[PDB]
């Protein structure tokens, strides 16, 4: 078998076979040497005794609300801290990207082929003696058993951080521009070739789709007016392909950038809001530039919207997730004297860790009604009937489920949770502990340490035998959450760097783009710099209902 | 008409219309302010007063051989000098890229559509009152008149810098991996979607093409053996599309990565050499790694050859072109503590300036035959008849033509030169002086200053009237050359930043790729770091003939 199956190289060292039965570790720039890159260089010894634990940094940012209220009001200090928040993560992500599902070594194929999700850790080799390498049993536990024992929801567990349905649907809508698995090819492949925040979920992935969605007047996107309300146009009107079941009538087949957004009325809500936003921004640009044509209005509105999106994601969305008392800041300028790559490639593991189906409630509560999954799925009538204003009011009110802590996957999506496990396996993911080490965390020494509890730990011990072969995805869902938090440590430490990279990596954040001229002058620039989840709703939803990501 | 037609914003200010008849310049990070970005900031006045002119720097690098002799043999200094050389040429290229033929403002479409060449300067707006903006006559001069008066060769002018046919054909072979105009779409479109040094001219642009070219045994490329000599495989064996006239015999229809390489036996000489190199490297890696399969042998040899190419281009090819006494060095480590983007997008103007058709001789002198263009085109027989050894010996001793200095484009390719002019105009290129300002040079004040001579200057003055509307492409070919040099200032000052960006931008130069494990261990890494034009020929051409880029 492959001599690297046991994952012998530590500290970001690279493993390579050197004959049938031997390996060598490449310890270049790891700050370690020795056979397995485990012997620290002198500067590394000094860096390691002085480096705070990820859990210490977390504690500082989630306590001392009094000190943070001061820090948050000294612009120079707020800049300084946000600068640290951005750069301390940066070094963890390979950019240019490296591995993928087919390439556990660097290759031009893995670098150049945009159809692959990239990989933060190389796949376990095909001929390893155990699924994870060398440790554990010949087979992993039945995924149905892992699912039923520790993942599935008994009683609904609300998120103690107060995440609402505005948040859950925003997560779903936002991330589905860059997580668009190409099932024809396999779970390690993506249809999102832009690999980030390009808003293809609004504008379409291909130019042909964009052109069918565009009005070609005033930069605007096509729309329809129903009962005086602006909604997306239909499939028959646009000829834009969407996924709908057969029983869905022509008039309820709304056409948006992303093929799957008819699935959920929560997604259609956001699609409608962003469509209105784009056309609202067109109206403003046209007022500033009576001389501009359709094409420039469209393109400039897209860049503004991309900027709005990143702004909202950092300052409301990540802000809410973080539980930080520190006020996060979207400011591209903070990277201008730093080493940073303005490019991104979506990692398979980022897709995997974002399968937050425990956010989903048992029923969807709009106004006085309590819709089941059966009733809610593919039902855009519900949207037309209640309207965006009520959708916003209801979803702002409705609490979402806790993601970590175990046993919170709604039964309605059990098949999806099973697939995340099976497809992790099919893609040959390395173990939870391997991922933890890759992200500068201590491997868990037992199942009780992972869960912080006894009962689930015991189930997991019986299923997996060895903590070092525990799988990444179920571990994220059963991990001991931070105190009163939605997630545990592994989710935060893997998610945050993938997030920073995808947000700041965007070309609009580079010095040649980050200028008022890029966005049609100072007014367009200000739309980006003052954007928020509240203003997005206020500007585009009748009556300007109040909103946020917490209940 | 568009209020930016006159190009009012200086110093890399960005121009934007604010009404029908008004503009605003965006002076962000230019170091200037005021209406047209022409007033310098205090620190800018200083930076201006100190900073040496590009010509003064060229003089220092092409003189004082005694000093350079010391520096070159003192590694720490060589390295510090190369680091300057690399980082000064850097800030000149927009990266992430910006404009293209259809987008004179920044847009997601220009960012993301890899099918365009990018643009260093945006195009002249469609409705401008003159071809170059507002200066000059309503029509630029007949392009045949320009071609015939100042471009066409009367008498062959040899390169006083000593460039040979080995150099001339290396330039053509190498550049044709990234200059691959998609004539079906237009001159501003490329088929080279990798946008750099990916070796698609050897391996194929598509996976479909690569796979038909591969042996699938030991990592190797398919080949044939004719008279005991290894040549590329045929079109019939591989089913790889090549451009060939109907009349060419089955066996001389060589199939290589780049579809046009059967055009010229000079091109097929290098194609064959590089094919041999790839399979030679396979052999070395197979020896190192008996455990490796076909796929990893192939991909690893590919990365090795990419490195080989960059190394040769920097240390042999650019070295020769530069006329420097200083010894350029390929060493990715020199950028590791610098700010640099590991990405490239091929610029249209880089394609344009690289039309070095004056390099071409009047006949192709092999052994004691002197082949006309008519005889040499598409004649792979010549290659088989003489063999690679004679090709190398003959092309090493044959002088190439001077590029700058005027009147040296061979009549045989007059149509290509005319097309360079017409296509510049079709892509709405700004004038020579706009390009010189864009690359930190003073605009020429007269035609005589451009040519350094009287007679062509007068023909040009009569044709164009204003130096400020002189065109880029013809200017490059008529420019006063540097002393005893093949090129003039504008060629060097534009070409150099485009070059080093595309060389160092490659992902193999990034910290996560620049490691021995990437190339199969120390042995593969060493193939790269010891590569030379002489070693390429020595390892792959029978009899190991002497070669170099100069006669
Ligand atoms: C971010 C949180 C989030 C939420 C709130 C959410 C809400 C919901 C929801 C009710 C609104 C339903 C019925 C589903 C149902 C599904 N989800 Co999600 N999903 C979420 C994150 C994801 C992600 C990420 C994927 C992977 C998408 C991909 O790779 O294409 C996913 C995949 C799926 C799949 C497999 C899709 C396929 O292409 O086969 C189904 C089915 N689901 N989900
Ligand atoms: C770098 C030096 C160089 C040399 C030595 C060279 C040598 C020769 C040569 C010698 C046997 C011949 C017969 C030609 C003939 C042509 N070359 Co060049 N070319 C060169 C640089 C270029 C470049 C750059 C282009 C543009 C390529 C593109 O845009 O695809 C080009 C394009 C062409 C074209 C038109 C575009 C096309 O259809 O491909 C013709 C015809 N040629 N060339
Ligand atoms: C990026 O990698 C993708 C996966 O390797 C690749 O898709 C694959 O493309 C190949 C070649 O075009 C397809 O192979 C086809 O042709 C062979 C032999 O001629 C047939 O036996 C196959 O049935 C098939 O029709 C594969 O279908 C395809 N593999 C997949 C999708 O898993 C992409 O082409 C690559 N992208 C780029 C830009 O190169
Ligand atoms: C890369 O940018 C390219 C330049 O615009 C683009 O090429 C263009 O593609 C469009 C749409 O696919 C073609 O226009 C079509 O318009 C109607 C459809 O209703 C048809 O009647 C036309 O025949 C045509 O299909 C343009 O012809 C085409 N322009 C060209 C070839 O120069 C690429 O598609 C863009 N690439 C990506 C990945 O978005
Ligand atoms: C190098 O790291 C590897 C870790 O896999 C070590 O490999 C061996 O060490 C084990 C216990 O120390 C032995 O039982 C085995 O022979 C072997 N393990 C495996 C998985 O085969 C090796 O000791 C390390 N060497 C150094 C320098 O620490
Ligand atoms: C910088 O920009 C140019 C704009 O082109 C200059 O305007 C020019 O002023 C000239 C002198 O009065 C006029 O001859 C001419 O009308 C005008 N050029 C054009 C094409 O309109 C601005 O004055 C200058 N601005 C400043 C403040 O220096
Ligand atoms: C591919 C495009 C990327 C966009 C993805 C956007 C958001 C994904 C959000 C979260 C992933 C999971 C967990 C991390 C979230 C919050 C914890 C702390 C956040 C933090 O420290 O700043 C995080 C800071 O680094 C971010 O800038
Ligand atoms: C797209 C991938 C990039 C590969 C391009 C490779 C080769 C092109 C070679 C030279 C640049 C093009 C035209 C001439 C410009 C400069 C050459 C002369 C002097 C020089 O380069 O030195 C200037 C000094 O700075 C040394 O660099
Ligand atoms: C191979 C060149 C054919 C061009 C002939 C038509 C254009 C003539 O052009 C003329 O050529 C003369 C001789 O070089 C020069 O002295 C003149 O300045 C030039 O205008
Ligand atoms: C569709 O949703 C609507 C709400 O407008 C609901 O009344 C109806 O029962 C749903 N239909 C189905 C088939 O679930
Ligand atoms: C083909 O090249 C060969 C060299 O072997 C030569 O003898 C012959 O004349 C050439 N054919 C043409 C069409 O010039």
């Amino acid at each position: 078998h492959h001599p690297c199956c046991s994952n012998p190289c530590q500290n970001r060292g690279e493993c390579m076979s050197t004959g049938f039965d031997q390996y060598k570790c490449d310890c270049t720039r790891t700050g370690f040497y020795g056979e397995n890159c485990t012997t620290p260089e002198f500067l590394t010894r000094i860096k390691l005794l002085l480096k705070p634990t990820p859990n210490t940094v977390h504690y500082i940012l989630t306590h001392f609300k009094g000190v943070w209220n001061i820090v948050n009001n000294i612009p120079f200090l707020r800049s300084l801290i946000m600068k640290y928040v951005l750069t301390s993560r940066s070094y963890l992500i390979d950019s240019p990207p490296t591995y993928n599902v087919h390439y556990g070594y660097k290759s031009w194929e893995a670098f150049s082929n945009l159809s692959y999700y990239t990989r933060a850790l190389p796949p376990v080799a095909d001929d390893c003696p155990t699924p994870m390498g060398v440790k554990g049993n010949k087979e992993l536990p039945d995924s149905k058993e892992v699912l039923e024992k520790v993942l599935l929801r008994r009683e609904f567990i609300p998120d103690p951080q107060g995440s609402n349905m505005m948040f859950a649907f925003f997560a779903q809508h936002f991330t589905h521009q860059f997580f668009k698995t190409d099932h024809k090819r396999g779970p390690g492949f993506t249809r999102g070739l832009g690999h980030g925040v390009d808003l293809n979920h609004i504008y379409g992935e291909t130019l042909d789709r964009q052109h069918k969605l565009r009005l070609f007047k005033d930069g605007k996107l096509k729309y329809q007016v129903i009962g005086g309300e602006v909604y997306p146009p239909t499939v028959k009107d646009t000829q834009v392909e969407m996924i709908y079941p057969p029983h869905i009538p022509e008039n309820l087949q709304f056409a948006v950038g992303q093929e799957v957004f008819g699935l959920v009325p929560g997604l259609m809500m956001y699609a409608t809001i962003w469509l209105r936003e784009h056309n609202r921004v067109c109206d403003i640009l046209k007022q500033e530039h009576p001389e501009w044509g359709d094409e420039q209005l469209f393109q400039t509105s897209r860049l503004i919207l991309i900027g709005e999106t990143i702004k909202i994601v950092i300052e409301d969305y990540v802000q809410h997730l973080s539980g930080y008392h520190f006020k996060l800041k979207f400011d591209p300028e903070l990277l201008f004297n730093q080493q940073f790559q303005y490019q991104n490639r979506i990692a398979s593991e980022f897709n995997t860790l974002y399968h937050w189906h425990p956010l989903l409630p048992d029923t969807f509560n709009i106004e006085d009604q309590e819709y089941s999954f059966k009733q809610f799925l593919y039902n855009n009538s519900i949207l037309l009937e209640h309207g965006l204003t009520q959708f916003v009011e209801s979803f702002t009110r409705q609490i979402a489920g806790r993601v970590a802590g175990g046993r919170n996957v709604p039964i309605a999506v059990q098949a999806v949770a099973k697939a995340s496990i099976d497809q992790s396996r099919e893609m040959k993911y390395q173990s939870l502990n391997e991922y933890r080490k890759r992200f500068s965390l201590k491997p868990y020494t037992s199942f009780e340490e992972l869960t912080g509890e006894k009962e689930m730990a015991a189930e997991l011990k019986a299923l997996y035998s060895d903590i070092d072969v525990m799988e990444l995805y179920p571990a994220l869902l059963v991990e001991k959450p931070h105190p009163d938090a939605i997630f545990g440590e592994t989710m935060v430490e893997l998610g945050a760097p993938f997030s920073l990279k995808g947000l700041m990596g965007n070309p609009i954040c580079s010095p040649q783009y980050w200028k008022p001229s890029t966005f049609g002058g100072e007014v367009g620039f200000k739309i980006i710099n003052t954007a928020s989840i509240q203003s997005l709703i206020c500007n585009n939803v009748k009556g300007c209902p109040f909103t946020s990501f917490n209940v």
